[PDB]
RNA sequence: CGGCGCCGUUUUUUU
């Protein structure tokens, strides 16, 4: 195919002789069968014509030309020899396809993608790897690559996290020796024989636990079973950690000191110590644990005919995904191959969790259609994670996080379960219940953001949830463009917003502050999930006095309102740890991969600078105006619309300066750069 | 409304 490199000897005999040019050698970001470089002596440049002559050149390597010319010899690489990109199936191959369309696509041996890939290839996607370039033979249109595992170096991202822990107050030191003391001590722990017969024992049921593929600890379980007449009798399982962390010990002034589990892109700093974190708490399948449940006989339509509460026994029978459940969801009346799932106790079989599957599928419809038809809102955007290594635990890859079906059939039960506990516990102590509300926004903004949606004709109402739900859902279809304008304006929406907040029933007096602004309840709470917040095992203290178990707490009201501000705020800090260790990452993905060229849409301007969408990419850059080659900027606000004018200093002195108007919504070009050394990026606007 | 004329502000589920 390609033309074998000359011999270095005679190269610099032709230089000598003159008869071969040297030259860099540059490829059209837009058509990609043509290359140049420049001439020596005259205007023109020399012109090299497809990709066999340009024979395996890269763009920025210089180069050996012969005459119209060919490319003979590379002295010097220059090009990183990196890519990033996505993978598919066709053998011993994987296909590998960059985004930037000047390099060629990869060969990648199968042992090097993940282990998951052969057998549910479609969940990689749209995930997002990189690959060097390790060879390109010349029998060969395709280079062989190497996937790059453990993005970046251990020597420099762990400083960085240290640095991005410490500068919120995330302790993340080991735990005492007074804290594991109150653990446990027993050889592998086994349930006393005086649990059993307290307790509900529900060893002979199926039931199973879906979370995402990275889960490090489980705290939810599902079960369902069809009746006779058509009803079904559906169960939610909350793992029991108030029964492992008695109340006034060490570990439960730790738990509560850390008051919620931080999760980190490649570790995680927990709130109780990994011996319950991972084997006597975490709902592991096939092992007996003990449980607290919700059981609910439902019409097929979601409906509420009787409910239970109680502690249960139960014993898991698989562990699925919200991959795998999706695979269950859009295959109704056909068998899944075992290959595709995980491994499953001997004691059940696989299409008693289908059925299970479907059957708590279309009551989470029905529930979520009369949900949104009674006034929800939703106001959710974009947002980037990452995938790990089975080996190791480090990250490799990089996708767009995508909400689903499966996603949708936890979070319905989850929520139905939050009210019916909100409810029960707010009978039971109406001066300590532990619950969570939100306020509804801003009135100032609103004015604002009604008039500039008014200048610029999108029809957009805020009397209520369910209006501002039904204006941001008709915007402009879905067309190419369509997704990131709504975006943009769901981002602008989302401003005048107020956040939520845990509180004490027994300190606001007034039953209208109770509600729950954007999910349209009168009551809520968080119940569960026990080991990763430090509220959820308040309430299961809570719940239990409520129904006879143990005494009413000793804890006042004035101490539930100081620990649920402790919440809020290592809440919060939570949060921005989580998005500062993935723009962390990123910029690692962006340093290995090389400057990364894109289309912006432009979300806001200020006076001097203005935030852009990268749209191939998902994430949000702010471009300042002094780091451009700029003879002149000014910013204008035409009514309430702002407007930000840019004269180029020009090149030259005989053409005039050119001037670029950008105003929101409008359209930009954007290239982002790996910082010299720093684990950071820029964003230019050429 | 705040912070220093210039900047800051979100809901839900799982981990």
């Amino acid at each position: 195919i390609f033309e074998t490199y000359m011999s270095k000897e005679d190269v610099s005999e032709g230089l000598k002789r003159g008869t071969l040019i040297q030259g860099v050698l540059r490829i059209n970001p837009k058509k990609f069968h043509e290359a140049f470089i420049p001439s020596p002596d005259g205007d023109r440049d020399i012109f090299i014509d497809g990709v066999v002559a340009r024979n395996r050149a890269l763009n920025g390597d210089l180069v050996v030309v012969k005459l119209s010319a060919k490319v003979v010899y590379i002295l010097e690489k220059k090009h990183s020899r990196a890519a990033t990109g996505f993978l598919k199936l066709l053998r011993k191959y994987a296909l590998f396809s960059p985004s930037d369309h000047r390099v060629p696509r990869i060969y990648v041996p199968l042992k090097d993608c993940p282990q998951d890939f052969v057998a549910r290839p479609k969940d990689y996607a749209n995930t997002l790897f990189i690959c060097r370039i390790v060879d390109w033979k010349e029998d060969c249109n395709f280079a062989l690559g190497q996937l790059a595992k453990s993005l970046g170096q251990a020597g420099e991202i762990e400083p960085e996290t240290e640095g991005i822990l410490t500068e919120y107050g995330v302790d993340f030191s080991d735990f005492s020796s007074e804290v594991l003391e109150c653990l446990p001590q027993g050889l592998p722990w086994t349930i006393p024989p005086e649990e059993f017969s307290k307790r509900r024992d529900l060893r002979k049921d199926c039931i199973f636990t879906i979370d995402p593929s990275t889960a490090r600890d489980l705290d939810d379980a599902l079960s369902c079973k069809p009746l006779a007449d058509g009803n079904f009798k559906v169960g939610v399982h909350i793992a029991d950690v108030s029964y492992f962390v008695p109340e006034g010990s060490d570990l439960d002034k730790v738990a509560a000191e850390r008051a919620t589990s931080v999760y980190l892109v490649q570790k995680v700093v927990p709130m109780l110590p990994r011996l319950l974190c991972e084997e006597l708490c975490s709902l592991n399948p096939m092992s007996d644990k003990l449980t607290f449940s919700v059981i609910w006989t439902l019409t097929p339509e979601g409906k509420i005919l009787d409910e239970w509460f109680g502690r249960t026994i139960i014993r898991s029978c698989t562990k699925l995904s919200y991959e795998h459940a999706q695979s269950m969801i859009e295959s109704p009346t056909e068998k899944i191959p075992a290959k595709e799932l995980p491994p499953i106790s001997p004691e059940h079989s696989s299409e008693e969790v289908h059925q299970a599957v479907l059957n708590l599928h279309g009551i989470a419809k029905q529930l979520r259609q009369q949900r949104f038809v009674d006034g929800a809102l939703r106001l959710d955007q974009l947002k980037l994670a990452f995938t790990l290594d089975h080996e190791t635990g480090l990250p490799q890859g990089c996708h767009i996080y995508e909400y689903r079906e499966s996603n949708k059939l936890v979070e319905e039960f989850m929520l139905l379960a939050n009210m019916a506990v909100a409810h029960k516990i707010h009978r039971a102590f109406p001066e300590q219940a532990l619950l969570r509300r939100h306020p509804p926004p801003q009135t100032r903004m609103l004015s604002d953001l009604v008039e500039f949606c008014d200048q610029m004709g999108l029809p957009v109402d805020f009397s209520s949830a369910g209006a501002l739900n039904k204006s941001l859902t008709q915007t402009f279809g879905d067309d190419k463009y369509s997704l990131a304008r709504k975006e943009v304006l769901t981002n602008m929406c989302s401003r005048p917003m107020q956040m939520a907040l845990y509180f004490c029933s027994g300190l606001l007096q007034d039953p209208a502050q109770f509600r729950h602004y954007a999910l349209n309840v009168p009551l809520y709470t968080h119940f569960t999930s026990p080991i990763r917040r430090f509220a959820d095992v308040l309430v299961h203290r809570l719940l239990a006095a409520a129904l006879g178990y143990r005494e009413r707490l000793d804890m006042a009201p004035d101490t539930l309102q100081k620990q649920a501000d402790h919440c809020n705020d290592r809440r919060m800090a939570s949060k921005r740890v989580q998005e500062l260790s993935t723009s962390l990452f990123f910029a690692v993905l962006v340093k290995e991969s090389g400057p990364l060229e894109s289309e912006a849409m432009v979300m806001g301007i200020l006076k001097q600078a203005f935030d852009v969408l990268v749209l191939r990419y998902g994430v949000q850059k702010r471009i300042y105006c002094n780091a451009l080659a700029l003879r002149s900027h000014h910013f204008q606000k035409v009514g309430k619309k702002p407007e930000l004018t840019l004269v180029w200093e020009p090149e030259d002195m005989e053409q005039e300066p050119a001037q670029q108007v950008i105003t929101i919504f409008s359209l930009v070009e954007v290239v982002l750069q790996a910082e010299s050394t720093a684990l950071k990026y820029s964003a230019i606007l050429k």
